[PDB]
């Protein structure tokens, strides 16, 4: 299954957001990160990735296709807007092993707020 | 401004969801609830409404337009899927007075989980 | 099956548009007409409706749910923006009987341009 | 500005489509082609490109970002689905010089049908 995430200046939840900010996916699914508005990218949050998953960082304004082969949590940020709290979370499969890492990862205050909100969606 | 909320069997955050589940709006805005999938409606959570706002309850399978004139939090549920956690939250203006009412409102376990996730977005 | 059509100020195809401007649907499907931007509505083009289908006209800024029970072509306009060419076309089933009516219906020049474009999608 | 085009097995206009199939853009804009469904790519129709623009051909299942620097018409096809009519058209600037080239370019019957529909949108 394929899921789409937009990078927005002003979304339903607030400013400088990934929308949806949380995706529950299954191993092997595809996540498409697509700008709606210019100025944004998608970059892995190093500390919030499953074992073995390589970091990624897209170029500003390009669509990025992520295949989530590995189960766990994948945290993403928008590089220029990380401090503005522009972060997203993809849960791949049940009972992610790296939940504690996602809860304790250091990031800017507003990013940590939005990440805690996303974590509240884990199921 | 208009805002759109989809009523879904299976959304990015899980089964039986409003998507987006949280909307930040301004006084006077309209929230359109869209029957993307059949079987859903929108109904006020009477314990999560600003002062002076009337309850509402749409018919299954219809569009519903909520005009949010008064500031504060508006909780919504889908009537047949309340116990499956199909609840949403609209924040109108800054510093909603009824935050605590929304934190404590009685509801089915899964609805309370989702509602806590929505609350985590208030800003 | 359900299909969604947005009412936009500026879409990929131009200004004051329904997007998608053409939907191929099957009898019994649902069309959701949803504003993305304020100022728009959906109204039937009288002369482009199947036999027996009643006209409709939504209120500005509200989502409108149309069940396309009857086969044929359903032409729609946005009332205030008809002259700006804000029109859409829904083909319900094969070989619509009212094709000639859709080709010859009088409307403002820009509406006729966009309707001819939509007609070029009939299949 | 960014623009998004989805690559779909089944879209609103029929099977094997770019959606939107026609994009109006400005010099410098980017067009993101998004693999919403697998099995697709984007490839230039070399007979429908402005002067001085290089051909391109993406890999199946990947995002592709086309930067449209030069004014005129850019025709695109999905390589495995060209005969199934999976073609798109991007208009960059006013009064494209290569309109006639796009009207007459040789292609499979269904691709020519879709391409004529896209052309009907040029303005
Ligand atoms: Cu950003
Ligand atoms: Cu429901
Ligand atoms: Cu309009
Ligand atoms: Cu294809």
């Amino acid at each position: 299954a394929t899921h789409e995430v937009h990078m927005l200046n002003k979304g339903e939840s607030g400013a400088m957001v990934f929308e949806p900010a949380f995706v529950r996916a299954e191993p092997g699914d595809v996540i498409n990160f697509v700008p709606t508005d210019k100025s944004h990218n998608v970059e892995a949050i190093k500390e919030i990735l499953p074992e073995g998953v390589e970091s990624f960082k897209s170029k500003i304004n390009e669509s990025y296709t992520l295949t989530v082969t590995e189960p766990g949590l994948y945290g993403v940020k928008c590089t220029p807007h990380f401090g503005m709290g522009m972060v997203g979370l993809v849960q791949v499969g049940d009972a992610p092993e790296n939940l504690d890492a996602a809860k304790t990862a250091k990031m800017p205050k507003k990013a940590r707020e939005r990440m805690d909100a996303e974590l509240a969606q884990v199921n």
